[PDB]
């Protein structure tokens, strides 16, 4: 029930990571909702034309990050989103990534004003439009 | 002539990358200036107590990114900073890293307001204070 998406084989991001990040973004958009059943590893691999082992790797990483949950013989679902406590360690690691990225941009001559602008643009692209039912 | 710095062996960043990023940050701060001679690989490894091969790896990456320049038999220097053209490919890759990092934070429940705040804080920490001579 995930929406199909673009995969870029020349990206710096491995295919499995692209899958992880697109699923995450779709949850952020509300395109995928808590409890929603998504495609099985094999169904998904078959549909997008990707190595099933690559999709398995992505789903394992998604479950590790608690984005999805697998219930044996029942399927794979989007995990609890409402009252989840974000992993402090993941938050810490992600803040470090933000810091390092800002250092890289600043070194390359991008000023903080331009960085705020980019952050707004990317934030808006991630949040997307709006999805409803009924 | 680089300033000594903290290395965190439990960081998600490999030691060589920590060295690359600290040198870059010191250039951003003006602690290291264009043309300034820095420690040789062996001098630096000896001083910080790191594997010389790790320092060599960092210096290779710094030269790849055009942060430093090595002149055979003369030493290693901070590369041109004034009229350098930032690699469009590196800029593009770094912008992608910003986007992915923002997605990760937003997924973890950090709002764009908090992200702008973090960006300002990290930007200020990178820029640092002020270094002069005379």
């Amino acid at each position: 029930s995930n929406a199909m998406f673009t995969i870029n084989t020349k990206s710096q991001l491995p295919i499995y990571e692209q899958i992880v990040q697109k699923i995450k973004e779709q949850v952020v958009k509300g395109v995928l909702q808590e409890g929603e059943k998504i495609l099985s590893i094999r169904e998904f691999a078959s549909r997008i034309g990707v190595n099933p082992n690559t999709v398995s790797k992505a789903y394992q990483e998604l479950e590790r990050q608690e984005v999805i949950i697998t219930v044996k013989g029942k399927g794979t679902f989007i995990a609890n989103q409402t009252d989840k406590l974000s992993s402090p360690k993941k938050l810490a690691e992600t803040r470090t990534k933000l810091k390092e990225t800002i250092l890289d941009l600043v070194y390359l001559g991008v000023n903080i004003e331009e960085i705020h602008k980019l952050a707004d643009e990317y934030s808006q692209d991630i949040i997307g439009g709006d999805v409803v039912e009924g």
